[PDB]
């Protein structure tokens, strides 16, 4: 059974006891210092091809909710940018706060957002997700910030079903969801090598964090907070503040796909 979670007694500062890689050299999330994250003209444009994405179900796993996809074919794939090869979309999930002032995992010049979306993809050369997570180039995660403002129609179908998966272990059918509705206008991004942000914290991720946030209304984010960490028949623990703090960058370089206002040359 997992001891780990987000509370005082089992949260991120405890995770290294069961997962010593928590103190590794390539841990995520990180703060993105936009001065030092330099433009790299070697990076190719990102290709986010979700027109054939096939969603299957939505699940409360006790630490977030996941929308799962059929990853048996190259329907919904991420390619280009820093990536070698083709990465299949397997699921997306979110991290959010107890209030609108926090909840993202990555920060941008120390600024937090109300929530962060992670679209998780695995490298097709390895045959399945379980194999891919064992390899440094196994996963690519597209991270997208959520900024409070106008309601986002692309999120509404997700929010509308959350009352059916309130507690850990509950799932529901969730077909025909189009993840194209969760992408901002611009695909400008930062990229760096890192890790899963939950246990087992494996250093298997090429992170691609988009510069432009997508909108979310305060009401929409509030529905995330109605989910529960606990399972049915247990005392209620609101699912809030399911984000890991930023971790030391160590010797890594964050690269920008675009010229930022803090760059010069
Ligand atoms: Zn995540």
């Amino acid at each position: 059974a997992h001891h780990w979670g987000y509370g005082k007694h089992n949260g991120p500062e405890h995770w290294h006891k069961d997962f010593p890689i928590a103190k590794g050299e390539r841990q995520s999330p990180v703060d993105i210092d936009t001065h030092t994250a330099k433009y790299d003209p070697s990076l190719k444009p990102l290709s986010v091809s979700y027109d054939q994405a096939t969603s299957l179900r939505i699940l409360n796993n006790g630490h977030t909710f996941n929308v799962e996809f059929d990853d048996s074919q190259d329907k919904a794939v991420l390619k280009g940018g820093p990536l070698d090869g083709t990465y299949r979309l397997i699921q997306f999930h979110f991290h959010w706060g107890s209030h609108d002032g926090q909840g993202s995992e990555h920060t941008v010049d120390k600024k937090k957002y109300a929530a962060e979306l992670h679209l998780v993809h695995w490298n097709t050369k390895y045959g399945d997700f379980g194999k891919a997570v064992q390899q440094p180039d196994g996963l690519a995660v597209l991270g997208i910030f959520l900024k409070v403002g106008s309601a986002n129609p692309g999120l509404q179908k997700v929010v509308d079903v959350l009352d059916s998966i309130k507690t850990k272990g509950k799932s529901a059918d969730f077909t025909n969801f189009d993840p194209r509705g969760l992408l901002p206008e611009s695909l400008d991004y930062w990229t760096y090598p890192g890790s899963l942000t939950t246990p087992p914290l494996l250093e298997c991720v090429t992170w691609i964090v988009l510069k432009e946030p997508i909108s979310v209304s305060s009401e929409q984010v509030s529905k995330f907070r109605k989910l529960n960490f606990n399972g049915f028949g247990e005392p209620e623990e609101p699912m809030v503040d399911n984000w890991r703090p930023t971790q030391p960058l160590k010797n890594r370089q964050i690269k920008a796909s675009f010229k930022h206002h803090h760059h010069h040359h």
